[PDB]
């Protein structure tokens, strides 16, 4: 038996929620959709700015490993929160879903990490994000056992900001490697993307990350393009299976040279689409670790996201499980 | 002029917002539909049987001021927090939606006052409240002047549980009162009623408080009677205005003789209950303030409630001024 089906390693951070109109995106200096890093001044500054918000907890991997919980699969997590009430509530939320839990807080400086999203009318959000505490996550937060007993480990892009978090990875993909296991990464926002291009591409190539999930933006960013069809054709080839997810146009996934195309659910409307990719990768990760093909993968990440989309908060409130016996996925 | 239209005092409360099933509270020992009071221990407990929650600034009044300031009314409040990251969080919400609100914490313990809040299917919440920095406001926290500028002092019975708050109570309803403003209350709950009985219907027939609000379990509970009818006549002639909500039934203003019935808006789903009460207030004292019929306070009131239902979190997240200029209140 496996212990854990999906680990996921991330920025551990809570949420702080507000509807904006698209001046204020503007007048603001905010870039929409995407993840904006911020230092506490500017964090200071824009909360001063923000209208009565909703707090929920957050980070892209914690997302996703509460969202393959919610499914019904076994998962644990790594992210570094602070000795604080942010960070109590983080740790809370995540083993409140029956997530494995356990890294330890260093002290209560830096705070716990928060980002500050602002939901514009159309549903896109445009997040902006003081890592705090994350930027404390090192090697030593490790659980090896951990790493050793999960089907697959899944990590943050974003873990490429906060100065040692990569190592932590780079660990992670030995101990994985070397228990037979699979290694995941998602390339989380197309800036990011920017950062990092040619580290992203060397974990693909030198095969450190076996499974990829990118949006279309961060594949065309990935290789600085305009053709999308370049794009498919590129992350096949230096990686072993991609999940390309393309918003109302669902998604593909890829392996070598096969194809397989999923549709987008039919929703009642886009609230927020906080944690559409998180979810997306929930959804895909359950399906894989189960033993089912990689379509029916594809249909249960875009059946994960189509709910998220449809909240306020980054985390399905309603049984996904229940969800999936629904749709005929079960 | 005048500075202020209202001023609110309450319980300065962050709320922890989960959904449970009906078995949940049978368990827990927690009392359906009411306000129950918890001391650290409990709290900790509680929230380890929690599931993944979502925060939201709460406070009977504070939702009330916040309100009326949505609405388009000038309001202030006065409610204790302590120096933590909650406290910014209730700072942040209630100034963000442009309250006056200028309460000074005392120190970092009692941490501040936080309410899990468990929502069963039917849209019922089961609240349980720490009070924790509440413990600490008192006669300093009243800033005189804006007592003395604010045509609408409305304080909450909630406030009796903590020791010292009816001492700043009583310090309002002075000045306000040598200033030729007016006091109001709100029972806040039927068991808060049971607590405190006799001292709530003191304050009406000494006069302290010229206008209270009520639901039917707590105008029942203020007479120990099952009559309703007989509930009407006491309090009408107990104080110079009632205002009496009967939930999906709307709403009834007395004033000595004079009855005005309200028609509750017909609901397609009730969410979340948490904030009826407390926007019923804030629609009716707006109204009030505005010089608008008895009738249209309550339509007004009425139109608020309705709205906070439909959402989860206590505080409309929605423009309430354009609700009430689409429903020709204005
Ligand atoms: N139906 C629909 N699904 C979306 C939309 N945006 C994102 N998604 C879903 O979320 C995933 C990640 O963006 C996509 O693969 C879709 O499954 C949308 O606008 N409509
Ligand atoms: N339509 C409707 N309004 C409610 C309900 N519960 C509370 N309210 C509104 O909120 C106020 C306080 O309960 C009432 O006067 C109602 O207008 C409900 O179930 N249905
Ligand atoms: N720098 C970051 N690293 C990881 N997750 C983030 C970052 N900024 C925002 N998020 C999270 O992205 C999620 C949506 O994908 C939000 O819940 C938010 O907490
Ligand atoms: N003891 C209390 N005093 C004042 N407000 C409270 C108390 N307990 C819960 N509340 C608030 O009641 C509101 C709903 O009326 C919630 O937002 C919650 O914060
Ligand atoms: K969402
Ligand atoms: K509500």
């Amino acid at each position: 038996m496996t212990r854990f089906d999906v680990l996921t390693v991330g920025n551990a951070i809570v949420d702080i929620i507000s509807r904006c109109n698209d001046q204020f995106l503007i007048d603001n200096q905010i870039t929409k959709a995407a993840m904006n890093l911020i230092d506490a001044e500017r964090a200071e500054l824009l909360y001063s700015r923000m209208g009565p918000a909703l707090e929920a907890s957050g980070g892209s991997a914690g997302n996703t490993a509460a969202g393959v919980a919610n499914l019904g699969g076994k998962a644990a997590y790594f992210g570094n929160v602070a000795a604080d009430q942010l960070g109590d509530i983080f740790t809370h939320d995540i083993r409140a879903q029956g997530v494995h839990y356990q890294t330890k807080p260093k002290g209560a400086f830096p705070p716990t990490a928060r980002s500050m999203i602002f939901v514009t009318e159309d549903g896109e959000r445009s997040m902006n994000t003081y890592l705090g505490a994350c930027v404390e996550l090192g090697p030593e937060d490790v659980e090896a056992d951990v790493v050793a007993d999960a089907k697959v480990t899944y990590f943050e892009g974003y873990l490429w900001d906060p100065p040692r978090a990569k190592e932590a990875i780079l660990d992670c993909a030995r101990i994985a490697h070397q228990h037979g296991r699979e290694m995941s990464m998602t390339l989380s926002d197309s800036f990011c993307v920017d950062r990092y291009r040619g580290e992203f591409l060397d974990l693909m190539r030198s095969g450190k990350v076996d499974i990829v999930f990118a949006n279309r933006q961060e594949a065309l960013s990935l290789y600085q393009t305009d053709d999308f069809e370049e794009a498919l054709n590129r992350i096949a080839a230096d990686c072993k299976i991609a999940a390309v997810t393309m918003s109302e146009n669902g998604a593909v996934i890829l392996k070598g040279r096969e194809r397989y195309y999923v549709n987008a659910i039919r929703i009642r409307e886009v609230v927020d689409t906080t944690g559409a990719g998180d979810l997306f990768a929930s959804g895909f990760l359950y399906g894989y670790t189960q033993g089912r093909s990689l379509e029916d993968c594809g249909k249960l990440g875009c059946l994960a996201a189509g709910i998220v989309i449809q909240q306020i908060g980054p985390r399905p409130m309603t049984s996904l499980s229940e969800a999936a016996k629904q749709a005929g996925l079960i």
